[PDB]
RNA sequence: AAAAAAAAAA
RNA sequence: AAAAAAAAAA
RNA sequence: AAAAAAAAAA
RNA sequence: AAAAAAAAAA
RNA sequence: AAAAAAAAAA
RNA sequence: UUUUUUUUUU
RNA sequence: UUUUUUUUUU
RNA sequence: UUUUUUUUUU
RNA sequence: AAAAAAAAAA
RNA sequence: AAAAAAAAAA
RNA sequence: UUUUUUUUUU
RNA sequence: AAAAAAAAAA
RNA sequence: AAAAAAAAAA
RNA sequence: AAAAAAAAAA
RNA sequence: AAAAAAAAAA
RNA sequence: UUUUUUUUUU
RNA sequence: UUUUUUUUUU
């Protein structure tokens, strides 16, 4: 391959956009109660640990949750998880649950076009039960 | 296609990064006198208005220029670019000039894979000559 | 085929959930008087005579409506449907004629996938307006 | 594909039903003491926390049985399901067990076509025994 | 082909809508300041002058823009475009700059299906920035 | 397909036109008496109830018409049309009648395109003749 | 498929057998001390916990050891067979090991065809070695 | 036959 | 790949 | 048509 | 060649 | 697609 | 992608 | 007979 | 190996 | 393989 | 040759 | 889906 | 698809 | 399958 | 024939 | 074309 | 022998 | 990709 600089035959100025969108899935953890639901807010996709902090909506296509931490003594872990929109929360409650107590629960959600809108800090994005203390996510989103 | 909410069976804990890399196509201006040389920093593309500020290094992949204001009297614009590396400045003087006056002069230069490697706030990028007082730059780059 | 109970070798937990979704056509009726449009409420689609009653969000595909009482004397039977929608009521009135005095009328829209977002009971489907004092809906919808 | 609402031609009145039928897969918890067989109730797959609240019929058509809590020290997990019927019950004890003690046990069993009658919530569905204090079960059946 | 009237067998009577739908571009003009940005109402839409003041709601596919007047003394013409969303505003900016001073500088954006709701007069379609005095904008949309 | 917003490439201004032509089919009901013909006058199509009242010519392609009440005692119902143009009146009596007492009675013509020039609002579409006070019209026209 | 009884047209008496043979694999445990051999005797296949009370021999074909309860302290578990046969019993020892200390060991013997004879409840199956306090036996043979 | 630099071409 | 329920389709 | 980054898939 | 609007058709 | 110069190659 | 100049490899 | 949702089997 | 986003080449 | 009765089906 | 139960197998 | 055992059908 | 009336055509 | 309206494309 | 939701399957 | 009942047949 | 108008058959 | 349940289209 080439082994120098190389001159290029540019044209008229190009369409530009210093500012683009970009498909991410962001991973974080949430601290969790027992016996008590978690309102996970999406303003916790904005921030400059994910090189995030330039942007104000986010388009959530997916979430994926897994138990953080161990479960009390004698159980298995599970986490579930209930959509949030802001058009009206959804009554589903996703769960998984761990087959050997020494490995994580996972379980997740697809968000279907039709409910893939722009969504603000302000706005929650699901709700996450479980019974060990911390759930970690990842959420494949498209930040614009 | 699904209008609600589809469970996902989710598995193991995958591979993470909350800081990934980003092909990107930074735009730009700069001042240039008549006559004298103007050294482009590399520092230039690390900045909130690009979404780049979180990066520290960058690998540059090709360079381009275009006129941006009008030439003086009489003339054409043109718009001459000499590379610039650490490891070796080079000798190259890629010029492009209008053949319209009223047009913008553009010219443009590819790094082989032999030179790209990182820059960081502190290198050069290239030196940029021109009559017209100001040069739009757009640089193909990498950020990590 | 089998005739006695058979052994399952089954493995891990799976991912399950207990409250899931249903996409159903709701029949119900409405009273509406002469002259005056009746904005039909969402809320009218979460009931116990639907299994429906554990819903609280709803995602509307199709509404038909048909003419439900006898028209007046001399007159043939009509139903108009207008769509209405929380980003913007539309101003369309689909509009259905009985051919026959004796036979109802019906009509029909379709709600596209860009529209097809969650309501709640305070919300409204579409206005209807009709000579006959009652119009039977049916209207196509996925529960989540 | 379509970005507004469509008129649907409708035709007569169709053939409704706002009470219709549901295949689901319930997932629910009993509490099992040591070396003691607990019938598992048809009543628990009648309620609100299943959406199943409306019917009072169900034609089971698989049971599967997961060990929910950790077995006594020393041991594995082990889960036995003994099928009962209304007609006749059976003396089959399908047994499955763990081979990693951090591991829930699981076992299965098809009820033929000839068996799936109805049952009402006094009816039991079968017997289960473990090692373990709780075990799970997740039932196949159609609610009518 | 015929030369006369001929009969139409027509039978029974049709599904009809008098105020029905409509895909248009409507071209139209605002005022931008120099180094202020204006954000461009959906009212703009709704007038006797496009046919269009019957409807209440749009729904918009894609927006373009030229540069209307000429730059200042020396410089390029150039026109940027923030798509602004009721669900949450976009940070990108569509840049477009004209290669020869005396042609207009124009640029564009799509907006996908998931995010193709309706917008009143209220609303407000996206936010414009130029250094000409006038813009001139045609948006592909759909009335209803 | 695309989640967010994607930048599009325009290039110069387009041919536009803000007051687009429009194929249409508009209802509207007529009073017609016993014995007594009826001038349909073209002004009936351009009315705010069908978005039409921004047009001052409309081409007429075909005519159809439906008994809109019902009939007097002991006969079918029947209606004829006779078309009309200013360049010379037809003599024809397109007649359809009612095979069933209950039910309407429907005829129509096409107009050829030889004869398919503008028509104002004081010029009349067609002579109705009906036994029922009142006849349905669906006119199929370009507005323009 | 037949909905009610049809008639069987049968013919001859035929050749019947009250008590016929079985094929079945026997699942039971035997408890094993440190470093002492434990001889399995045929007389444990014979139960009516097996539905096997009314058989007096067996046709051994294969057998199967795995680990009943948890190995020693820093142990790994493991367990032994020794074939016996009263023609001259085995000096074979097939051991199987855990590779996990959390997990059962197995190991398995198949009897060829030349010495799968009969065996009363008198004799013995095999000598079984283990670490583990109780090992679980399934034992697969023809009874007769 | 492919690859690099300088030049040329549709 | 076939079958059941709920929904949609030619 | 190939390659690079991010995402998604069998 | 495909997608959306209005009209028409088997 | 061919030709020249500098370089690399089977 | 090829022709030519410098160079290299085989 | 297929698409789609819940679920199961492989 | 393809689809999608950013970008370049042609 | 055809025919009859009763039932079910495209 | 297909269906069932029990066992076994790739 | 097959091999084996018990049984049935043809 | 053929025939009848009026018209038009190679 | 063809014709008209509005939108889009090579 | 394709798509959706609930279930079942290799 | 398949399935049920009664009848009939190789 | 076809196209067009009026009309009938299917 | 198919089978079943609800439903739609043809």
């Amino acid at each position: 391959n080439s082994n120098v600089v190389t001159m290029i035959r540019a044209g008229s100025y190009p369409k530009v956009n210093p500012t683009p969108t970009w498909v991410r899935a962001i991973p974080f953890e949430v601290s969790v109660q027992s016996g008590i639901a978690f309102k996970v807010p999406v303003g916790s996709l904005f921030s400059a640990n994910f090189r995030t902090d330039s942007f104000t909506s986010v388009t959530v296509m997916s979430v994926r949750a897994w138990t953080q931490l161990t479960p009390p003594v004698n159980e298995y872990s599970f986490v579930r998880l209930k959509p949030l929109f802001k058009t009206g929360d959804s009554t589903e409650e996703f769960e998984g649950r761990a087959s050997n107590i020494n490995t994580r629960a996972s379980v997740g959600y697809r968000i279907p076009t039709n409910l893939r809108q722009n969504t603000v800090a302000a706005d929650n994005v699901c709700e996450v039960r479980s019974n060990c203390r911390q759930v970690a996510l990842v959420i494949s989103c498209c930040f614009n």
